[PDB]
């Protein structure tokens, strides 16, 4: 029953809810892996406790714990692990199951949301066509005229382990990276090796900066397939300063929907290899990260030439100077657009708010604060100074080999 204190308000919050967590961190006794990015065919055997535990949380959670329904399904699916070596979650137990992930995910600082969160079921779905037509109408309605909704499509779960479904993009919507043929790198250098591969095959590549990737989708464990996205259904905001007027000249942009496509959504011991999920953006994503990561847009360097500053001497902070401008142009131009976007200051403040209704009705809220803390600012957001336990519960999201690696062709 450990305690985690915020040291700017000198609230103390008890923690019991880690004594349901089951699965590992990587730290031991001895070492702290709290800063190691990534911490690291499922039998009949392991598959009911999972079952159970989840059964017993969710039927608990519409205060239905051991009634009778709890108790035929908790035998319902038991016998059906016997007959099939799996199961199948209802509508409502995949509902309570996405969400649930979403609220144990430690590293998302936009949590406050979790229970506002629309769940499509697309296990119905068969070919990659299907996919695509599932995920046009997960982004079309998640981007809602850019009134953002956070959204849900899982896809059939995992049975043998080569018959996946996947999407192969890192995000739905990603910009194309292109190296040159001066060494260099055109638009994101982060999707280098996605882009090669969707030209591997036959994308046809418009060799430009914001260029949407085309979606790659595996279904049923088949060879996956390219499908672009509508562009009409891809919002964008051109990216424009409020003071700068020369900032419109970067000709920058960005997309309003952050879609994460390569995580594995963990439900009671079943586990759905594609299930992209979306929300808003945190204007940071873009501006700092996105924008001045040294391996990514990498554009310190021209804002900062554009702002006449000084760019000789590490010390004048130069850098930090051109950032600031960069976070209030994504967020003036977003907010300008009526496109959602939440800035640093009130996403965190929503998480400590968010951490503090957890700790009551919950006893805790795991959280990552390596994640969560922005990375810009840092000090002057309350989370930097809230303590905060990280822990794993289930259902959860969780990491999982790029497709490109596993697969066999
Ligand atoms: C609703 C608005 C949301 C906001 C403002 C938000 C904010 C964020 C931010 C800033 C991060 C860190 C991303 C990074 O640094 O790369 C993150 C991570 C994450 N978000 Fe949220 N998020 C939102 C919605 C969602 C939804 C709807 C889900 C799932 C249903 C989700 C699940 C996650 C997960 C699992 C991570 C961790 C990813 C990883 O470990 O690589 N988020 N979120
Ligand atoms: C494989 N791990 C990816 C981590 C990641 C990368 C990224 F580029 C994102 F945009 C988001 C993300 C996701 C959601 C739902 C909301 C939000 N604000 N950000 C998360
Ligand atoms: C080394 C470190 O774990 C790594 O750079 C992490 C740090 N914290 C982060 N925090 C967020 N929100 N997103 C990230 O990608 C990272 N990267
Ligand atoms: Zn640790």
């Amino acid at each position: 029953f450990l305690k985690v204190k915020n040291w700017e308000t000198d609230v103390v919050l008890t923690d019991t809810l880690h004594l349901k967590s089951t699965l590992e961190t990587g730290c031991t006794e001895h070492i702290c892996m709290g800063s190691i990015m990534l911490p690291s065919v499922a039998t009949k055997d392991q598959l009911f406790p999972l079952a159970k535990e989840f059964l017993d949380q969710y039927y608990s959670s519409i205060k239905r714990f051991g009634s009778k329904a709890h108790m035929d399904r908790l035998e319902e699916v038991n016998k059906e692990i016997e007959s099939t070596s799996t199961y199948q979650l209802k509508d409502t137990e995949l509902i309570y199951g996405a969400k649930h992930a979403w609220r144990n995910a430690s590293r998302c600082v936009g949590r406050i949301q979790w229970s506002k969160l629309q769940v499509f079921d697309a296990r119905d779905c068969t070919t990659a066509h299907g996919m695509f037509n599932y995920i046009c109408n997960h982004v079309k309605y998640a981007t809602n005229k850019g009134n953002l909704r956070s959204a849900i499509t899982i896809f059939p779960q995992r049975t043998d382990g080569k018959h996946d479904f996947r999407v192969w993009n890192s995000q739905l919507i990603r910009y194309a990276g292109y190296k040159q043929p001066d060494g260099s790198t055109l638009g994101d250098p982060a999707n280098v090796q996605f882009t090669e591969i969707c030209i591997q095959q036959g994308w046809k590549a418009p060799r430009g900066r914001f260029d949407v990737l085309p979606l790659l989708l595996q279904a049923n464990g088949n060879d996956p397939e390219l499908f672009q996205i509508p562009p009409e259904l891809v919002l964008e905001v051109p990216i424009r300063h409020p003071k700068f007027d020369w900032f419109k000249d970067l000709g920058l942009k960005w997309y309003g929907l952050p879609a994460v496509s390569n995580m594995l959504l963990e439900i009671g011991g079943l586990e759905f290899s594609a299930c992209p999920f979306s929300g808003w953006y945190m204007g940071t994503e873009i501006g700092v990260r996105d924008y001045c990561d040294n391996s990514r847009y990498n554009i310190l360097e021209e804002v900062a030439k554009k702002m006449d500053l000084d760019m000789r001497k590490t010390s004048s902070l130069w850098k930090d100077q051109a950032l600031v401008e960069i976070n209030i142009a994504v967020l003036y131009s977003f907010q300008s657009d009526k496109v959602t976007i939440v800035d640093h200051h009130s996403a965190t403040e929503s998480f400590i708010k968010h951490m503090e209704n957890e700790y009551r009705c919950r006893g805790g809220c795991p959280a990552d604060w390596v994640w969560i803390v922005p990375p810009m600012s840092g000090s002057i957001t309350p989370v930097f100074h809230q303590e905060m336990l990280n822990y794993r519960l289930t259902p959860s999201f969780e990491y999982q080999p790029d497709p490109w690696n596993t697969h066999v062709w």
